[PDB]
């Protein structure tokens, strides 16, 4: 028997490193930091722009399937 | 089957590079920096103003589905 | 469907080109001048009483919707 | 006689070191962090994301059956 | 012989995606945002007003028979 | 049959984007600020008077039923 | 049916744009500048005074119900 | 019903245009000059002591109840 | 046949707008804000005193019997 | 039949605008404000010392059985 | 029935207008000054020194018991 | 009853006008004295010497138990 | 008949005003603050020592029989 | 009968005065202070060093069995 | 019975007023004010070098068990 | 038994009054004099050069184990 | 007869002052420290590594069998 | 019998004083210092990389079976 | 047995002396001081590029397994 | 297994000796001078420009990769 925990994993293709939910977080990040970067106007909140996006890269190539 | 995470995103065209959400803070921007200039009177607080625009544009850019 | 986040942006009227918001700074850029030139009598805090003025022009106009 | 308990442990296949249920983890692993790291925009959350991998991987190496 | 669960499934009508019981969160939300924000005066619970929206929609899209 | 969730929604008209419920917040809107404007003396507090106000119409108007 | 938030509403009488609570933060203003004046001895925390006095007129002005 | 902030505003008679509390800073107005202008035998710290004084007669005046 | 739940609802004179039950709590109020201002000394507490009494009001006209 | 939630009262009496437990809080009130001025001497904390007791007056004034 | 909350209030006589409990931070209010006027050599910290006193003298008087 | 917060005030003796505690500050005092005025050549810093010396006296002598 | 519920109440004697069970919890009030005090080194903990005595006392005094 | 919470009270003795509970926290009051005052250099943790030493004095003292 | 907090107290000799614990801190003392005099090359940070080994010296010999 | 807190101090060896620790603060003595001697040019900055050293020296000396 | 919950209390032996099951924790003790340090990064977490073990040890010995 | 809590510890060997486990924190510790030390630019983290090694060496040293 | 922590220990070869997380924190340093540098245009903000390279060289040589 | 913690290092190529990133400080450095200089005309913000840049390359040298 094979293991039956498998079947879809369209859910990758639902979180794959393209598709939809991705995505939304690096809005999030692009906002939340000229958010906060408002009332600091510290150079700051604009880092996981780059580093999110290449964390996710990696992170989501470390295994995604 | 394809991922169920989509549907509209018209969170894109309401956050979209050019949306109502995205304009707003950059009046804020515009806003503090006059606010902020004022007590300092340092040129300091133009900036983003600058950056922040460019910043999103590619920010978006960089993604925006 | 169209984005939600709209609807008024009477907010930009009310933070409009001309409109009440953006006049007062500029009373009070006058005030402060008048001021902070009290005490200093340095020729200085008589700037953006231009600057901030043309500023807050082209920096309204950058988006201001 | 032997165990009765045994027969499959196709569980393991179903759980092992390189399996279904594994690797799911690992994507929440990498959107929890994603996910947590924009409200906090805290360099934390990209932690076991090395570490539960190699945990698991130790981890199930410890028996693993 | 067919399901027997099934017959009205009016329920959906009920609870669908253009329904009463829908809308009424979305006050809320809107209420509890405007509620929290009095007292921390923070710009962060005007958000679900946006995602919960969006998410119901989709979230509908799921399923919702 | 239609749906039985209905029926009042008067709840609106208690919720409405005029009715009693509404007001009130701005009113601790505008008192907070006075309120929170008194220790700090920063130009921060008075901002959701105007956004607040626009934010629960457009708010309002997005589904307000 | 009519809205059952309502009744009363005093509670505007009771902070309405003349009402007890409504004077209190202006003595508080006067006094707190008076009070921060004489450490910094700056021409600073004589604003609000006018400030707060005709923010809070429209300020309430905006609603005040 | 009338508002039921009210009652005493003995409050005001306690801080009242001629009442203990008010005279207080004044003193220290004309000690902090005095003590300040030591230092620095400037002629600066006495002005206050007029303006504070008027400042807060229109300024109690203004409201003061 | 009429209802035989009702009979007395001096229930309602025992709990009535104007009853024993009802004033208790206002005191405790006044006394928790006491209590509670004085740690904090932080003015929050002085709300409910306001707001549970208009609140009961109208919260007992939406039925008191 | 009257209301048997009353009897006694005393309990006003044993709370009572003058009674025991209300003098209590003004002492510490007048205490904790001696307390935290030592560790900040900033100018605050004398204050509900004036404010807490009219604040009860009045508070106690609302209803106090 | 009289008010059961009291009996002692020697805990006035163990915080009386002169108590133990009262002196002890006058001497940590000399103190502190002779502390604090130490590192910045600024005629400040000695002022509650009257202020505190009388402070409390009044304060005390306030109620007191 | 007598007040329980007594016994000892040796703190009074170890704090007292003529104590450990006391001299050292004055020592300090003639140090930080001798300190600043290196740097600065200034004749300032000995004053407290005199002052302190003096305020601590009739500092104490306010009550001093 | 009398009560039979009666008897002994060296219960009591056992827990009187003055007994074994009641002092314990001074030390234990006398040493948590102590505990407590040493990680904050804030002053707090020292007042139940204080007020547990006098409020135990009028709190026996209350009934205790 | 006697009370029956009684026998040793050598937990006084363990606890007593001078035992060895006692001394434990003033070490770590010693010791905690030179703790925090490294990192802030502020001379403040120097005090319950005296404080808590006479304070469990006349604590212990208050009752101490 | 005798007291069964004790035994060892070698803790003392652990902590004892020559032992490790006592003598690192003093170096950190020493680094410290080495630390911090560099960035202000103030001449502040090297006191508690006499400071603290005094104070604990007379800190621990003050119980010191 | 001994105390338990000791064994290696190594950590002394480690930062033994010759150690690696030690000397690196020496090079940003000597580093940080020519720093801020550059700016200035005032003969200021050379002296814990000297000082630093010999007061490490007995600095260390006072105990360094 | 005797008491036969006796025999063994190699349970003791089991748990002996010095056993297996004793030593096991302090590790964690060390562990934990070691763990919990890394993130605050405050000295905190080293103590119990002191105080569990005497803890034990007189813990142990107040009985032990 | 002896005491069957044993066999193994191997767990010792796992957690020994050099084990696998034990060297990770000190990467971390190495890693977090770097962390913290860049946001801060501190120079504080850089510690137990020194003090947490020793600190183990002893730690485990005082037991580690 | 062996200790099972083990196996990989790929996460030195991860986080090893040359690795990929190591070097970034370097840019970071690189940057961030790039990045302050320019506000304050002190020279300080050079260093740790130094010191945290040549600190977390020794500083992995201290174990880095 | 090689490390996981490599993949893209774009990153580098991102913020790479010659990228976006790098240069954009650069002209901040032109501008800043060129800003500070103006207010002050003292030759000074005119250095990094050199310094920065050749600081950055052998900087970036040290690693980057």
């Amino acid at each position: 028997q094979d293991l039956m925990a498998s079947g879809n994993t369209t859910v990758k293709a639902t979180f794959g490193k393209d598709s939809s939910v991705v995505k939304w977080v690096v809005l999030a990040e692009v906002l939340v930091g000229a958010v906060m970067y408002m009332m600091t106007k510290n150079v700051k909140f604009l880092a996981g722009f780059a580093i999110i996006s290449v964390f996710i890269a990696v992170g989501m190539a470390v295994v995604g399937l």
